């Protein structure tokens, strides 16, 4: 489960890392909801984001990105756990 | 100006680790992977909508721009905020 040990890592890497990578996740999240608005696809989102609870082919299509993001993530964690030498 | 709040001290970004790595694993877990679902639901619509070209130039202008930069500051206290109010729901 890479879910799972992304948490293990969040919580047992250090907190500067942790802080580091959680702060540039939530940056992207934002870079991306104000594109969205910038774009003015707002209700389009929000008939894509509606149709996650019914749609079994988007639920494992959005499964799989979380997987990269967190793989990614952890890898800029692990990253820097070597800088810190 | 919602940061300006006893309860942020003026930062809602470090109240909001705070609450990460203090409330239960649990609760952290719950709303971290909500987080991570929505960057992904979001970013999976820029694909379906085939923006990627134009997100990309829209990601490399905040370097650059002074408006942008605080416009995006805006949505991730924002965010934080919502999420603070999720973990202290669930307490």
């Amino acid at each position: 489960n890479p879910l799972d040990k992304w948490n293990d890592i969040i919580f047992h890497a250090s907190k500067k890392l942790s802080k580091k990578e959680l702060e540039r996740l939530l940056e992207l999240l934002a870079l991306c909801e104000t594109f969205i608005e910038k774009e003015d696809l707002e209700e389009k989102f929000e008939s894509f984001a509606k149709a996650l609870r019914i749609d079994e082919e988007l639920q494992q299509k959005i499964e799989s990105r979380k997987t990269d993001i967190v793989i990614q993530s952890m890898a800029n964690i692990l990253s820097g756990l070597e800088h810190h030498h």
